[PDB]
């Protein structure tokens, strides 16, 4: 399903 990445700091 539909993924989400994080901005890294
Ligand atoms: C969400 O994470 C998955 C993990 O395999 C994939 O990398 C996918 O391409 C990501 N979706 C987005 C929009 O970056
Ligand atoms: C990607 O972002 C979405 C936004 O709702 C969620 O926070 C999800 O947990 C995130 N995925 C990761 C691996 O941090
Ligand atoms: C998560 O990382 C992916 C990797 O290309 C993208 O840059 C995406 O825009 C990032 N998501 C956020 C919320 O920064
Ligand atoms: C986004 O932040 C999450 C929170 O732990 C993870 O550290 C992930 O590795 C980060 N993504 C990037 C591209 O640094």
């Amino acid at each position: 399903p539909p993924t989400t990445t994080t901005k890294k700091p």
